[PDB]
């Protein structure tokens, strides 16, 4: 038992990471087969960043502008491209450490691991959920850039995020392994901001579904709801709206534990309008929203302490 | 900017874990060199567990009645020898993924990554503090023992744990790499039960300090204090008693900020006095004590947000 914000192991990401520089600008980028793939600013220095023309400022590169090291040894490049918001860098090498792996674009709410990279080194990997607005409270500084985001299943590393920048509220803005933004998020110095966030309705579930699980059920109630009055509650309280597809998302979790999903609801809606009076829930005081349904099937047991 | 429970990159321990098998019993083990360490407990069926007399249940197993799987490859055993609560397989390979380690015994209060792991294969990681009460609030299922805790030091992996056992609470309980438990408790299944916890008094302080950097300062307030008035605070909330120590330790953070440990401490004392008020400190509503205060300076900018 417990439950604890849990990364995917890093190793297999650690072995694809490297070190692009371009002048003055140092990032990091991923090394898969023979291709390095980092963010497109890369190749800007400071004043470019307010208003870069990037079409204009890569073709006056060659590939000799462009170094990359994996660890001591230099990679030689020997192509360059733009898609959309990164560069592939094409080297002389297949990285061997390469692993199964894929690219996808998760969809807001669901979770993956960021390992937090620094000139190519590795510095440490943290759970976090794609927010409703597009942003992840992520924890990079100066140097992060180029750092990815994962979801590993089985053998193969689902790569699905690349960090390009920080916004006023100082949450993180980046790229799927395709570079294009997440939200509508542009990589150049502007007036942008996240929009306003809403508090991901499926976890929170998923996290109480987790909680029971793990044998307390304190905050559970003999009421039921429809979904209709748990969504006029919903709205008020700055939640996402519950739909059917999420009811039926949250099945497996309501059998193992025997607690009808809009049962759970009942549950919530007291939780929103009563408070928790200092009571916790899997030792938290505020309601979690960033673990998934799948994540907490994952973590915990497949038998429930009755 | 940011601030999250961050992981040590966990790709030197995935290299090194291993499965280990006696009779019915599977669990993790660590394989470093020519050596692999796993609980001694795996020696051990169901009933041999109220009270097993190890030496004895040892001395009745040979080098092949240990079966060692590394992936796919099986590794031959050709020693053993029993250390503390650990067993020392002896192993025809030397481990070729050996990093730079050292075994060290980390002091309460002191923060570690954990590797969970289930038949020898990596499953998550996660940061977790050595509760005062010598146990950790791990997140750990049946398989999970031989599950390690370490620190990254440049290259050098220092292991300071081993998984052995759930606490009746939920919590958990093992040893150091040397087979010494962390606490009172002993690899039997008993009446033992953690003993009273406290809230780690100088890595709240830290996080407080890691809240300024970030740029708030709600809390903060005119008043200092002296120890011995704080202590006095301290001991009413269940917090450990501050030490000059633990004020020199905060000197660095101290000097980064301009706030006087002591002025921290009148905030931390009315923070505990006036509870929050639904305010939050770098996202939580709750006091964090799970940073040391090398976590936030390794994690933070080393330029306050003034
Ligand atoms: C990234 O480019 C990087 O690390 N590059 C290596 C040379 C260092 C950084 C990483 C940011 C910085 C702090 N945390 C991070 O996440 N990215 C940037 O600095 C942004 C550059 C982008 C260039 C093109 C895309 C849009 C900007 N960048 C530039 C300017 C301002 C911010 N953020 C910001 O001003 O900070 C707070 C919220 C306002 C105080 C930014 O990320
Ligand atoms: C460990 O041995 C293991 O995984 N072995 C592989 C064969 C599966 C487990 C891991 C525990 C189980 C659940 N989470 C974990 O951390 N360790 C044990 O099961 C304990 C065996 C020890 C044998 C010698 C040392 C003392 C016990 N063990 C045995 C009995 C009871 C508990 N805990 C417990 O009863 O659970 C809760 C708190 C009471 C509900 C235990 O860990």
């Amino acid at each position: 038992s417990g439950f604890r914000k849990m990364a995917f192991p890093s190793g297999k990401v650690e072995g694809c990471m490297v070190q692009v520089t371009c002048g003055t600008t140092t990032l990091n980028g991923l090394w898969l087969d023979d291709t390095v793939y980092c963010p497109r600013h890369v190749i800007c220095t400071a004043e470019d960043m307010l208003n870069p023309n990037y079409e204009d400022l890569l073709i006056r590169k060659s590939n000799h502008s462009f170094l990359v090291q994996a660890g001591n040894v230099q990679l030689r490049v020997i192509g360059h491209s733009m898609q959309n918001c990164l560069l592939r860098l094409k080297v002389d090498t297949s990285n061997p450490k390469t692993p199964k792996y894929k690219f996808v674009r998760i969809q807001p709410g669901q979770t993956f691991s960021v390992l937090a990279c620094y000139n190519g080194s590795p510095s440490g990997v943290y759970q976090c959920a794609m927010r409703p607005n597009h942003t992840i409270k992520g924890s990079f500084l100066n140097g992060s850039c180029g750092s990815v985001g994962f979801n590993i299943d089985y053998d193969c590393v689902s790569f699905c995020y690349m960090h390009h920048m920080e916004l006023p509220t100082g949450v993180h803005a980046g790229t799927d392994l395709e570079g294009k933004f997440y939200g509508p998020f542009v990589d150049r110095q502007t007036a942008q901001a996240a929009g306003t966030d809403t508090t991901i309705t499926l976890n929170v579930l998923a996290w109480l579904y987790a909680a029971v699980i793990n044998g307390d059920r304190w905050f559970l109630n003999r009421f039921t709801t429809t979904l209709n009055d748990f969504n006029l509650v919903a709205m008020k309280y700055n939640y996402e709206p519950l739909t059917q597809d999420h009811v039926d998302i949250l099945g497996p979790l309501s059998a193992q534990t025997g607690i009808a999903v809009l049962d759970m609801c009942a549950a919530l809606k007291e939780l929103l309008q009563n408070g928790m009076n200092g009571r916790t829930i899997l030792g938290s005081t505020i309601l979690e929203d960033e673990f998934t349904p799948f994540d907490v099937v994952r973590q915990c047991s497949g038998v429930t302490f009755q």
